[PDB]
């Protein structure tokens, strides 16, 4: 399993060479489409289902199944993922899982509980850094959620991060529609605490 852990220049290295073919066979709406995706303010799936309007929401979403449905992850390979409790569900805006730096352990236990061994299906299509925590915009400070997600070679999703809007957050990009499990969850302390939580494919 491909891991680029903190090393910023060998997963640049890494996705801009293994992803290079794969860009350049990219049409002009394509890129486009990519870049445009990185800095909007809405994710297209869950703004298509929320709403000229329609057709440019429709024509995202075709052009970005078409790019990712091109590309395949070379290797297995460890992505990370910043959220908040909105994860598990609309429900867990205000679940506090984190008080002034603190990982709550029983809060821990019962998102354990209710959801280790459980998957879900992602069905927005799912930005991820090939390094841990790159970007100030997905913070330890902000976040007290860090996903780490497993992905089999062959997956389709893609290294953008010299297209994107902000190319620090070394993002590798996963097509919509997979289904995650989740594996593990555990405590990381320094500096904020955070929650780990291990993910795999469930394809
Ligand atoms: N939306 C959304 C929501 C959560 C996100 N979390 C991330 O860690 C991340 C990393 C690189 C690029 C984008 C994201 C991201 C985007
Ligand atoms: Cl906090």
């Amino acid at each position: 399993v491909l891991d680029f852990k903190w090393y910023t220049r060998k997963a640049e290295s890494w996705g801009v060479q293994t992803f290079k073919n794969w860009k350049e066979n990219l049409t002009i709406s394509e890129k486009d489409i990519i870049t445009g995706y990185t800095g909007s303010k809405y994710d297209p799936i869950n703004e298509y289902l929320r709403k000229k309007a329609l057709e440019k929401i429709e024509n995202q979403i075709k052009n970005l199944d078409a790019a990712l449905q091109k590309s395949k992850i070379t290797e297995n390979l460890i992505v990370y993922r910043r959220v908040s409790e909105l994860q598990f569900g609309k429900k867990y805006e205000d679940y506090n899982l984190r008080q002034n730096g603190i990982i709550n352990e029983e809060k821990v236990m019962e998102l354990e509980s209710n959801f280790k061994g459980q998957t879900f299906i992602q069905h927005n299509y799912m930005s991820t850094s090939l390094v841990q925590d790159p970007h100030q915009s997905y913070s330890n400070d902000r976040y007290p959620i860090l996903l780490e997600i497993t992905i089999p070679e062959g997956v389709h999703g893609a290294y953008i991060a010299d297209m994107s809007e902000y190319p620090g957050q070394y993002e590798m990009l996963i097509n919509r529609g997979y289904t995650f499990k989740y594996d593990k969850f555990s405590i990381v302390k320094p500096g904020k605490e955070y929650l780990k939580v291990n993910l795999s494919i469930y394809l």
